[PDB]
């Protein structure tokens, strides 16, 4: 019976494999067969690729080793090398045109979520080049869904030594018989085989995956699409700026790059951007997910004027102004992107671009106020405080189990709710599991509600006259900085249709739409929200 | 009598002034005189211009109003305009050039140093231009160092009208006759004379700055070169970072672009870069000062191991790879100097570049072992556990005013510290207050190692054999990457001659050094440190 998965990196987890490199070359260079792999194990373990594998020496140490071990090749086998030869250059495209073997993390990552506990054992070196960082880039995306990485070059042993496989077995704290072992050398796969363990040899990722699913009893091919990469609180780094005597601001902090402020909507957190975070991040981005003010661990003062457009756009410039921005791209869902295009129509020099889920930018009718504009029950409903707050504060279990579901989920009315005097009026005390949330998931924002409930957050909805004064001031401009509208088919508060102007507005805007997609957007139909943002930034974001 | 001070910013504050353009343009273009300022100002308060500095509309909506009024302003001239004509293109040139008038800042500097409520009263436009960014980063480097910033396309008043003037009062909370108001424009400074203000008309920086000191009674002209930037702790970005399930890494961070890690020494905090954190920010950096395992807010776990070179370096990776980072440059002072060598040594995949003030990379002796290299009294008397903790920790501020001073302040001995047993022994209950350091920032310190005290930075030195023993793994290597040896010619623990072998082991070795500086470099010079770590940074870390 099995509960671990150990996989090699080079020719396993990422393809092609950058031995095989060394075969290409002999056969695009017409070079007498196995020239480069003969300079290339030259001096087995006394040898200077073993001196490499093992840490002794980096690579850039080697590459001249390796040149020199070119030169004695070549004298045996009588003919001389080209002009235009560089072991560097080889090396270089050989590393850089490695990519992850996505089936085999996927496969990897399905076994860990079944409760294997999974690792990647190579035979790498401490790499010093210039371009280093590519495969720094890989080794991160790769590292963070194994248990353990097992790097030669760091341990001091090497494969086929038996010491790295007793090393292995100490590390996973598993017998021999509990362990799959997965190899595209055979050399290297032998110990483990010696010692009890499942070997799988790798030629192809499909025969490879079925030996796998085979033996593990556990489906891995063909398997449904997985949920983007989602974020575990506890794993992040967590930031914390005061913006005022009163007010500290929080935000989850990942990757490197132009700085994407995320801003989430009523009633969330942080954590609706959970698989938003890991894949902006992977695309080359600074992701900075907020707690806006009233939720989570940001402060939450219980004055109405504090959650006005004005003090909440002026507060998220503060952010800016003590973290050392210029500029940020402010991606807002619900109450987050209309803040998001108040910042863009407020202060453009601080907004690189603006993006909108859901949200639509309507300007502000200066003749009715928008306590008319009647023309939305439960913003009636939140207007007076205390009501709202002791309904939602009441079972926050059942708040967000009712709130957070599908189009094909909904148990929550919008209408009527007033008259008949309550949010949860005709819904269930303890309500179904919705498909795009967990129970855990669920429990993660009854925690954050725990802190400061709803006033905060209601607020936000309590500001109705001073945010239209304020946005009347804004009513001869345009939005002419890199924007884009992401509407969602099946929302039923902020429906598609009420972005058809938009362009009056905004002509240069850029827009996204997802069919079959409740309010919810981001958890919803993520992969589809970070297709569309990541394509969305590469183009207008830098 | 004086206590606030009035700056605008075109021709006071950031020269030269982007008006004076228009006048260049039409002198350069040999088009009748004025013809660029009548297109400028036309139509008064009902004209474009006046909308666009109450902030009615944006700069790229203005542009083509202005060229029209280019075009209405040449009907009654006569003549016709160039081919290669562009009122973007002129505006762009003249924002771009527009660079901070620096005496004039450090006159606004001195004056908030000596209690003065400073502010920027300037007429500007909501900018959202491609290139706005130059502009953004501009009046964020600026309104950092005033308590204030009224724009007017923000109030939605302008200058000459009084309605800005009353607010600006309103603002400072002042009489007018306690207000200094500085403008290059007569127009613009009348209003605040008619209030009783004190006013300076800014023709020239030396005449405005002499007419400023006369009416003050400070200093302001010839003055002293000021200390760089500091931080003041609770305006700051705290991180915090779970690299292990009991440690817990704390950083302030500050700043765009490439990732700088900032590692103090012993016994010091993430504070002993204040001076360096805003100026690197400012080269276009991504600033990431620690708190070390074992200081302030970060974790401090009892046990000595938990100190040695292998854990300390690994658990920096971790914060790599939690904060989504593949690389980052490593700087380093003392004890964080040899972690960052190491860093350098064990994963140079991880540093983007390495750089160490005072400490030298000395590759150990696997012959010998480190406690006979004997061959820092101070080093033994810390190997007890618990006794110098005991004397450190007995009173905060004597330890941290004894430690933190000068090369012509020096009141610790380093010698014969175990028969005479103690560190200070032949030193005053109450020590004199160093040069390099304000009472405020001693007690800055004392507040931090009230949280765990000495033990943590002590077990630092507990490591001597594990450190030696790893290291030895390290023999064989070089260090290849980008690499700064920056010494202190007045260090008596970290000597500049210790240094002399480092190219043996890192070739293309890059070096600075600091003249009658201590060991505590970068509160001894900081000027001089950010010069060096600027220059270096801009030349080998893009
Ligand atoms: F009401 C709940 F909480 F039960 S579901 C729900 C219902 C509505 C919203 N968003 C907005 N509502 C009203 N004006 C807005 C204006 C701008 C953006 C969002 C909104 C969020 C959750
Ligand atoms: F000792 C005090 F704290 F009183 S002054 C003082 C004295 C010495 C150091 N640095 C180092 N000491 C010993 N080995 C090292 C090895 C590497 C780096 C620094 C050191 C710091 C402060």
């Amino acid at each position: 019976t099995l509960r671990a998965a150990v996989f090699d990196l080079d020719g396993v987890l990422a393809l092609p494999a950058v031995f095989g490199v060394l075969g290409r070359t002999e056969e695009a260079l017409a070079l007498p067969r196995g020239l480069l792999n003969d300079a290339f194990q030259k001096g087995g373990p006394e040898g200077a690729t073993t001196r490499l594998m093992k840490g002794e020496i980096t690579l850039s140490q080697w590459i001249p080793l390796m040149e020199e071990n070119c030169r004695k090749c070549s004298e045996t086998a009588k003919v001389c090398l080209p002009k235009n030869f560089s072991i560097k250059e080889i090396f270089d495209k050989a590393i850089s045109a490695r990519k992850i073997n996505r089936p085999m993390l996927q496969a990897a990552l399905m076994l860990r979520k079944k409760g294997f506990t999974t690792a990647i054992l190579t035979n790498t070196w401490l790499d010093d080049r210039a371009e280093r960082d590519g495969l720094a880039q890989l080794m991160c995306e790769l590292k963070m869904h194994f248990d353990f990485l097992i790097e030669s070059c760091q341990v001091g042993m090497v494969k086929p030594e038996p010491q790295i496989y007793k090393f292995l077995l100490d590390t996973l704290k598993a017998s021999p018989s509990e362990v799959v072992f997965l190899d595209d050398i055979g050399a290297n796969l032998k110990p483990a085989r010696d010692l009890g363990m499942v070997t799988i040899l790798v030629q192809d990722t499909d025969t490879a995956l079925k030996e796998l699913e085979k033996v593990t009893g556990i489906q891995l091919l063909n398997t449904p699409a997985p949920l983007p990469t989602s974020c575990n609180p506890s794993d992040m780094s967590h930031g914390y700026v005061t913006v005022k005597p009163r007010v500290r601001l929080h935000f989850v902090e990942l990757g490197s790059g132009p700085a994407v402020c995320l801003c989430h909507g009523f009633p969330e957190s942080w954590y609706s951007w959970r698989y938003q975070i890991p894949a902006l991040a992977q695309a080359g981005y600074r992701v900075l997910a907020m707690d806006m003010k009233g939720y989570g661990e940001s402060s939450a003062p219980p004055e109405i004027e504090e959650y006005c457009m004005e003090v909440l756009c002026k507060e998220m410039v503060t952010f800016l102004d003590k973290l050392g921005l210029s500029q940020a791209v402010f991606i807002g869902h619900d109450w987050g992107g209309m803040l998001v295009w108040y910042m863009a129509l407020f202060y453009p020099e601080r907004v690189r671009a603006v993006a909108s889920l859901n949200t639509p930018f309507i300007p502000a009718n200066p003749n009715m106020s928008p306590l008319e504009s009647k023309a939305f029950d439960y913003q009636l409903y939140f207007q007076e405080p205390g009501v709202a707050e002791a309904e939602l504060e009441q079972n926050l279990s059942r708040t967000f189990k009712s709130l957070f579901r599908a189009s094909d989920e909904s148990v929550l009315s919008m209408h009527k709710v007033c008259e008949a005097g309550g949010l949860f009026v005709n819904s269930p005390e303890e309500p179904s599991l919705s498909r795009m949330v967990t129970e855990e998931e669920i429990q993660f924002y009854v925690q954050q509600f725990k802190k400061s409930g709803f006033r905060g957050p209601l607020n936000w909805y309590r500001n109705m006259e001073r945010n239209w004064k304020w946005a009347c001031k804004s009513l001869g401009r345009k939005i002419l900085i890199p924007a884009l509208m992401v509407t969602a088919e099946k929302d039923f508060v902020l429906v598609p249709q009420m972005s058809q102007h938009m362009e009056d507005w905004i002509p240069h805007l850029k827009r996204g739409h997802i069919e079959d997609c409740g309010h919810w957007t981001q958890m919803d139909k993520p992969t589809e929200v970070n297709q569309i943002l990541i394509k969305w930034l590469d183009s207008d974001a830098r």
